[PDB]
């Protein structure tokens, strides 16, 4: 009568839905990664500590805004808050840092005069668009400037142009070279520097601009753990980002953001080149008809799970929590269905960057992820992941799937794995056990990147190596036991699964033990 | 393209069938146990060595016939043939000895070693005057069941000689029944008699049975096949007689009548395994219903995780000819597909002209059939029907089998003192052979009852360091597998072990390359 | 608690097996066809009448033996027996006649002396096989003649040779021209004119010999319904057979007998070209290792089920009943499992052609089939057959599959179908309903050939055509009900499914009705 174990026993999906209970409380452990965007509301040290206690795993910096120096000062504070807890290495939480590139964004110019100044637009009214730099800080209700110099080559008559994140639409009546005349189809106020999207068009900007180059190089300087590459359209876009990171950034992980039609059409070659995927729903839902977005979301998450690569669901998950302390019912549903669909991580944007309730937002996500994890139908999920996954002779693969079937058989409080690269923990997570995966590593980077995988609770063993390998192994296992008790995941005399290798070095995980908690 | 691995991939049973292929060769290992009835044809030491090499696992002695001195000698020969292979521990094969009780049979009398001949429509009086107990003929017939006249009615049907001859009852009384013959045939001496519609109140454990089970205990048999078990208390009666001294002897109940079928669930619970006794069962219930009973029992046994044995007329034509009929081919293969742990030969090995050919042919067929099982479905069914547990050992067993499928392992190697750890694995029915390494030679002989368990008996003395004693026995298993052709250097096997000595602590699963 | 209805309710195959109950009695209807081979024991009119009441649906004539005059008299008798029941059109049962060809057999010659003579062959003995026609009637223990002139070309030292249904095995020790020297391996006594098999060998005998041609012409003259073509090795073999049947016998059904390695290897092209398949296990279990036959059986059955074509299981199903009035447990089990495998028809050979208990064997097949039909796991079968079925716009297909599902939901007593060609009845049977399919037709050939499909109970309407079509339809629907009532398939108030088209002529079946029985 807990963890939805009654519904876990159903022999159909529908009987499984029918058995779900609001009075079956979940376990302590939460498997889904939380990712928070840091900005004015959340960049203070004091508050960042509170985000970490609340459940933040990764901190994301949007490089569509702000300066290398401002960002460097966010990071510094994230690292200070994080290390504030190394005091007790048993309760320490590694906290990753991710870099979100500008990429091929299209923006409007400044509104003439005051900073905040917006101009009201009205349906049917007229708007001329120019590329004349005279006008770039002189935008208003008749004339508007755009930073995409080649716009006219690619937008025809009939075309639609959305501005301010889908909320203002315009139609292309007449067009020269230099300028476009438009009729306003949906009005509203327009401020300075707003996102422009061109649904019909083949936008021809480079995947990595010189601005992107400098930003990527800065992130290599700063030892960030991952990069969220914007607007990826094809594999070669991914490789180009991989080259700009080069040898020095070779361990930093690349998440292609999919946020347009081409990204979606060529998803297979992009996923093959990337380390993970983000479903970038804001842009994506302007670049395609908003009603189609749920399908791309489910296509991308499914294929990532089929391929054992992390997928993040993003944007407007709890929008209303920017202004209010509780979410709407669609927001509640949406976070929960992201987890149920299969998402490894879930992202907060404005809600933590600039909102009036960043901590509450983090908590709500933590609370909902945990309910929805219990609600997942593991029976079917696990069987469908066994079937699709190929056959191999890799003993770690066999050991990984054995540990998972065993975790179901005995309702183990956790599956513990020792791992240098993380790779042995990733092989377990791909099969989606209910129980949490406590990944014990010495490598601080592996610990931080581990958060991209559903279920991995990384822990960082700071202790020196023993002279006897067998003793060193057992000390790490036992470290995972102490973390699990201290966290409430399990208590003494509960059974856990433990994974280890037949010899030192990566790639040898082959041993699975069913072990009582000491 | 080997082991029907193509068929094993399919999404449906029907596509699985379509992908079955006569040119996909089976692995060398054979998982289904073979039991052979020993008799005039096969009781010599010379013939028994060859039966073992051809794949016999359990020697059955039928106590419906023979004297204790006779069976004691049979055993002595089996133990001799078996021990002749201890020369090389790596190739030694444990052989079990099983005792199969007479039970409450009914038999005819002697004849006036000659045979009279009943014709359809003819008249036959049946009698209980013991003066006639050694002169039966076309007219008069003696049976040794004294209450026969109390339980029969006007019209009831009597089958004689394993169902070949049949009589109907035209008039009753006491001492006499008058019967019309319905199926003619050549009656002989002391033949089986069956009274389908009737409830026979003979003891389950008769005076003779009691002395025969004692023989079992003294002779040190491994298991007992108790005939005509009708209800759970019959099995308790048997367990009692075996008593304290006989308590590690497994009791396999033989279902051969309508009541045993009906009270199957309770008999299963009390028994350590089941034998589907198709000979008698197929006269006591209509022959067309046997396959239903058989599949019901194999099914409930696989569900309970207890061994079940298919028996009787599996290769009947091979008593006289050296190839079986096509039916006989089919039937053996379907018993394995149904889920039988063991298959059995009777007359084929006891008294036929081709005992070794019959054993070989069970070995070949079982090996083909085990590769044609749709494990995808079978494993998911057994895994699901399994109640969740706290036992680390169940978890470890299921983890092992899951891993044996993901990497198509050459075997699952298990150390076990009592057998129990190997049994847990075999309940889930891996494709891969389970090589169970033990020092207890009784554990090794009984382990044949379970599908896929190839017991190996370790004769090495105990190393003083426990980890080294564990490795040695793992390596021994490896050498057995290499030598028998189950696998070779660099293949993967699963290895299952515990974290300390003593029963009940198996908790460790390793995926290991063969050295 | 009848028809194994408790077992039909189970969620898994394994639970389905567990609930099979020997006290859950079957319905009256038997769905699997029974094909009896005719010969001395069964060819009297008196005996044939009773074969028919006992359940023979098809009369099989084995052309490997006997003259045209003798077979003509057999057919005459088949039809006298059959037509003896036409007095009562309600109880009248179409009985088909099938011709089984000789084909490329290899046969020995005559034993010297007595026509009835045998010789002993003893393990270790030398036996010489000659082609010199001198010896064709002087065969004995030292010298054996056979009728395949090219045998020496196709065998080598080491080869095996089986004689008389695999009883006797020889091993070639030397290969001359015009002879072989062999060692007897399995001895046994040998009589005259016995079949020879060469497992190793690329036998080259012609698909359709001069004698097969005489024979097929004769079948066309006698208006047989189906041909069983022996030793089909490839599609062109089937074509060759079709030519000889030509126009006069274009609608005569060709069932390819698979009895050798090449047939099995090329099964798909043979299947496509044929109207049906027989698994001829006698020859097959000598041409391939005996332990592999059950594989071939199940491959062929599954593939014919998948394609919707009749498949017959044949040979030694009840062999002991040639001498004993009750079958062995393996035989009882073999038959059940052929039905459970998915076979449309099961066949009897010596059991009915020369044995002592022809009626009893026919009755046993009836009884076992009826039990085994109930024990089928229809939930899974029907789900998979629907699943595998290619998708079609064909209204008749959609109607068939709706009728089958409807028959399941209301546990109907029959599926009544009107059909000219048989086709619409076949499309129901391919989906494998529990309920018997009663096919009403005015076409006597259609009736006789429907016996090759599991479930079809053909009924032959002799009444003339009503002027008003709608009444002509009702009249045949109503003749089906009378047949069902009289046979005890159902009774007044039971529901049945009735299938019709929207106009006369073949191909228009599109109407399913759920109908209480008056
Ligand atoms: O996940 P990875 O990178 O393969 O790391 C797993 C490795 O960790 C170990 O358990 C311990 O190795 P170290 O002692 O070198 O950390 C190995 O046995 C195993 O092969
Ligand atoms: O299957 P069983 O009878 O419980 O025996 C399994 C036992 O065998 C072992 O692997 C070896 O024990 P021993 O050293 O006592 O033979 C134990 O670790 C384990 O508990
Ligand atoms: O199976 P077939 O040969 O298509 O026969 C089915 C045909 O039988 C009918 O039900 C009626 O046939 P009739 O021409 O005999 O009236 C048609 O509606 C239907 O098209
Ligand atoms: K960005
Ligand atoms: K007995
Ligand atoms: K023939
Ligand atoms: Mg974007
Ligand atoms: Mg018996
Ligand atoms: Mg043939």
């Amino acid at each position: 009568q807990t963890q939805q174990l009654h519904a876990a026993m159903a022999d159909t999906f529908l009987e499984h839905m029918c058995r779900l209970d609001i009075d079956s409380p979940p376990i302590t452990a939460r498997n889904t990664g939380i990712i928070c965007t840091i900005g004015p509301a959340s960049r203070s040290v004091e508050t960042l500590k509170e985000m970490i206690k609340s459940g933040m795993n990764v901190a994301r910096l949007n490089f569509s805004h702000g300066t290398h120096e401002y960002h460097a000062e966010t990071i510094k504070n994230v690292r200070t808050a994080t290390e504030s807890f190394a005091s007790d290495p048993i309760l320490y939480r590694p906290v990753a840092v991710a870099l979100d590139t500008k990429g091929p964004e299209i923006r409007t110019g400044l509104i003439k005069g005051s900073g905040t100044a917006e101009v009201e637009l009205k349906k049917g009214a007229t708007l001329k668009i120019t590329l004349d730099n005279a006008y770039m800080e002189k935008c208003d209700e008749n004339i508007l400037w755009l930073d995409y110099k080649n716009i006219c080559k690619v937008v025809e008559v009939g075309s639609k142009i959305y501005v301010d994140d889908g909320l203002i639409s315009l139609q292309v009546k007449q067009k020269g070279a230099d300028f476009l005349v438009t009729e306003v189809e949906n009005g509203g106020s327009l401020g300075s520097k707003k996102g422009v999207n061109l649904p019909g068009a083949a936008v021809d900007l480079p995947a990595v601009s010189e601005k992107d180059i400098q930003d990527l190089k800065f992130g290599v300087e700063q030892d960030v753990d991952m990069v969220f590459a914007s607007f990826i359209r094809k594999a070669s876009d991914v490789h180009e980002v991989r080259k700009v990171l080069g040898e020095k950034g070779k361990n930093i992980k690349i998440i292609s953001k999919i946020e347009n039609h081409e990204g979606v059409r060529r998803f297979d070659e992009i996923l093959e080149a990337s380390d993970g995927i983000m479903v970038a729903r804001g842009d994506l839902g302007i670049e395609i008809p908003a009603e189609k977005v749920f399908l791309a979301q489910k296509m991308m998450i499914g294929r990532c799970n089929r391929a054992g690569k992390p997928v993040i669901c993003a944007t407007q998950m709890l929008e209303s929590m920017i202004k209010k302390p509780r979410p709407t019912r669609a927001e509640g549903s949406d976070v929960a269905n992201a987890v149920l669909d299969g998402a490894d991580c879930i992202m907060l944007s404005g809600e933590t960057a600039k909102g009036d309730y960043p901590l509450e937002a983090v908590r709500m996500q933590h609370l909902i992820a945990r309910e929805a994890e219990a609600a997942i139908y593991h029976l079917q999920l696990f069987e469908e992941l066994e079937r699709l996954a190929p056959i191999t002779s890799d003993p770690t693969e066999a050991t990984a799937v054995g540990a998972v079937e065993a975790s179901f058989k005995c309702c183990s409080g956790a599956i513990i794995v020792l791992t240098k690269s993380g790779r042995s923990a990733h092989q377990v997570a791909r099969y989606r056990p209910r129980a949490p995966i406590i990944a014990v590593t010495r490598n601080p980077q592996t610990a931080r990147q581990a958060h991209l995988y559903r279920g991995i609770f990384p822990v960082l063993c700071k202790d020196p190596v023993q002279e006897a390998w067998a003793e060193d192994v057992d000390l790490r296992v036992n470290f995972a036991m102490n973390v699990g008790k201290a966290r409430g995941f399990f208590k003494k005399g509960d059974v856990v699964i433990v994974l280890t290798g037949w010899r030192p070095g990566s790639g040898f995980t082959n041993t699975m033990r069913v072990v009582p908690v000491p």
